[PDB]
């Protein structure tokens, strides 16, 4: 159960936008550390309406369970505002924010190491995961957050973490699923009940696909019916300008999800490209 922070103590500060029925913000929370000292810590604001009650309650469950498992690659979340007629997570303030916008900031001047090196965090991280039998849903580089960058004098590479995993497509809406289609799988269109820790292969292999294009997203120049027809006729995603990569997303964008490897030889394989 989350900690319970009060309104009071949150300070809004900055409007950054949307996700999935969700607003979003940059704000303060005033709390007291260790040592008793008085912070105000920077906050990432997740703001649902409880009017979207089956939203607000797969969301915040999504994101109880995950922080029910400390790991130094899953985001950390403080807590939550019951806040009226809205429910809040209150969660870190991840210095340089989402790695999708970062490479595009970045203009994809990105070497192949340091995406091999953020492909493993987030390998490690998905391998906790599948050890705890726990489904994200919603693995994709908007999710990934970039904490530190790249220190070339100490050799200390990035240093990434997964965010909360969202409102799952067990109850969202077909059209959405629809237009996050090659994020979420082949099975899952046909059915939202296939979730499966499957899910999470295919996903990661569209994550990466992402990473190794520098932040563009995959099958943007099609609407939603030739997305269907995408898997509909089976086909793959091109191969990434960073190929290097191009063989592991395949192999975990398996249309048969019992075929998509472990995150114990995903890890292998990426260690074996170094
Ligand atoms: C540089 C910068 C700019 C903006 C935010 C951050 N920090 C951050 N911290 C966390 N924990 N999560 C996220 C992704 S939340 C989201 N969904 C939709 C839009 N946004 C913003 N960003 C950093």
């Amino acid at each position: 159960v989350f900690h319970k922070i009060r309104n009071e103590d949150l300070i809004f500060n900055e409007s950054l936008g949307q996700g999935t029925f969700t607003k979003i913000f940059k704000g303060v929370r005033r709390e007291v550390g260790d040592y008793g000292q008085l912070h105000e810590t920077e906050v990432l604001l997740k703001v649902l309406d409880k009017a979207h009650r089956n939203y607000s309650e797969s969301f915040f469950e999504a994101a109880s369970m995950m922080s029910k498992l400390s790991h130094k690659h899953l985001v950390l979340n403080y807590g939550v505002c019951f806040c009226g007629d809205e429910n809040i997570l209150v969660q870190e303030f991840v210095k340089f924010g989402s790695l999708d916008t970062y490479l595009k900031k970045n203009k994809n001047c990105i070497n192949i190491l340091w995406k091999l090196e953020v492909a493993k965090q987030l390998a490690w991280a998905m391998h906790f995961l599948e050890e705890n039998t726990l489904i994200h849903g919603n693995v994709c580089a908007k999710n990934i957050l970039l904490i530190r960058e790249e220190d070339r004098k100490t050799g200390n590479p990035p240093f990434i973490k997964l965010s909360d995993p969202g409102i799952s497509i067990t109850v969202l809406p077909k059209d959405i699923l629809q237009e996050r289609i090659p994020w979420v799988p082949p099975e899952c269109i046909e059915n939202p009940k296939n979730l499966n820790l499957a899910t999470d292969k295919w996903s990661f292999g569209t994550t990466l696909w992402e990473i190794c294009s520098g932040g563009d997203k995959p099958l943007s120049a099609l609407d939603s019916q030739r997305k269907l027809q995408f898997y509909e006729d089976r086909h793959q995603l091109p191969a990434p300008k960073a190929a290097e990569l191009a063989n592991l997303i395949n192999n975990c964008m398996d249309y048969e999800p019992d075929h998509r490897p472990s995150f114990r030889a995903i890890i292998r394989d990426l260690n074996s490209l170094f």
